[PDB]
């Protein structure tokens, strides 16, 4: 919530995962999430309604994207987290 | 041995087609099969029991739902709840798997029917105990099945899990068989003066059908040097390998060689192998329109026909499709009956056995020729290779080591 | 071990039929064949290979490609042989989809089917495919009735868990009355399997139940089911084959023994061969471009058998062409 970055599932584990979610600081409505997916988390953001932990944007990765930066659709993650880190 | 190298130096390699995953036990594949989704596509459990958030002691208070066989959309934000996962089911919002309720001291106030309140499991487990993560077996993009191989029985199962119904494999040859000699009648008729029924057609056709290749039967063509041209011309049109039995052993009137040479204009690579009485072994190739075709001319004795068409004919149709190392398998066994040694070497058809006491298998001869008064119930399962006569060594006793071939299931 | 004894002591033997010689590869014989005319019927002696009115091949010996040769030399076009079984296979589990379909939440693809069918269809027997059957008791009842109404042996894969509310055991002793012989046999606790016998106004029928793990399914089929269809054919000895070999690599062992898939090789320099394992459940193997030929039997983890080396000699069961 407080720190920016991404919000990942609990029992998933590190690996390649798709990107479908954007988050706004002052917009609570969000769509549902499915296993093997992540949500882009900005500083001071609501819970994405289906996550349990938030990973730092530093411990991330990039993938090939569109010519006009139209999303990457892949993030990947590095280390294993613990369910519940932000209130 | 020069025949074997020559045989595997002119046979081409066929094209490719597209087939379903049901048919295709044995075909070698030509493309590369890639995965499209993970396996499993969601975290699951291996045991059945309770799923509890980590960083907790023996303190739990409530159970909300339980497993099933879909995706369960329910979880409270509180950290003192349990979900009771079964043998195979997603893990909703936790990190610790089945706590082995059958092993720990569990159960609480519960309900009159089928419900529970709490567990209070004293033991604690590491974060991640029995969960199977996403991709523990197959990743999103991976080679799984490579080009080459042979498409065994368990290989079709791997194709189903990935989800590729259509593949690209090599084709099978079409083989046609004909028999020669103007002294043979079909084995469905009463005998006439001075004639013998022909058996080489049936024995050969039942040998190239065990592997699975399609077959076409031509008939019995006369030994005249005229009707052979009218017969081989039909065979060369609707097939790729034509096999002829007997003949050749005439010399002055060896019509088969004449018909092949001054007519179809086909190359004759070799005309005889170094063997004791029994000449006919002719390899030929013909090139029409660009697709090369193979012809053979097997000997006439009923016992030498199987040996010839299992030593350098059977290991030549295999290279035609996809096999990387087409070579017959030679094992080592022991003898169980004294056999005489003639000067030039021969080949005996035998039967193998396996006793669970001593390593090497045991071999029993089943008659060099004639083949009457069959003993034992099991059918022949290979050929036996013998050495030629050498001074004092003119007789082989029981035991020792001999070289045995494999021609069928064992 | 006692599991194998029970299966061979309750499987029946089918009848007989008349067929042609051409379509007769792999069938055991019922009658006896006698010569009709001497061979050769003229001096080359008058009769040197076959004497007239002498037994050629006996009753109850397996027919091979070489033995079909004699059947045409004498002239007996038609013989009497035992009949082949009909096997129908079904797969349970409410988490399965046909392999020719996309992915929905929490669903995987059928794998044990199309693996059992291919293995049986390799030996020569016909088959009938049923589909995926749910765990509703009404649905399970309908599926089994069709199976016993068009075939003789029924093989079911999956749905052996939930022993408290096992639906398979319920329909086998309430609706369709039948006797269950064994339900969990593996020496020390192993994967479940059930053998059942049902008899209805005549011929007996056998119904099988096999686990859901894709690696242990093939071990069960080639050790119990395969050496039981062959007795129905008429083969005198339906035992499998065991040979001795060395090890291609050194592998760790675990308390309870398990079975692995191995590829058999041979060399021209040493007598005994050695085999290389491929693992129970892994991401296949980039190398070893050959299909499996046997099943390695790892011994139980003893003090001396904590682990094995490349020089140890083991046993293996041939399950394919070598």
């Amino acid at each position: 919530s407080v720190k920016d970055g991404y919000a990942v599932r609990a029992a998933d584990g590190p690996g390649d995962r798709f990107i479908i979610g954007e988050s706004q600081a002052g917009e609570q409505p969000t769509q549902t999430v499915m296993p093997g997916q992540v949500m882009r988390v900005t500083t001071g953001a609501p819970i994405p309604c289906g996550a349990d932990a938030v990973v730092q944007v530093e411990d991330t990765e990039l993938i090939r994207e569109s010519d006009d930066g139209t999303e990457e659709l892949e993030v990947r993650i590095l280390v294993q987290a613990r369910p519940g880190q932000d209130i």
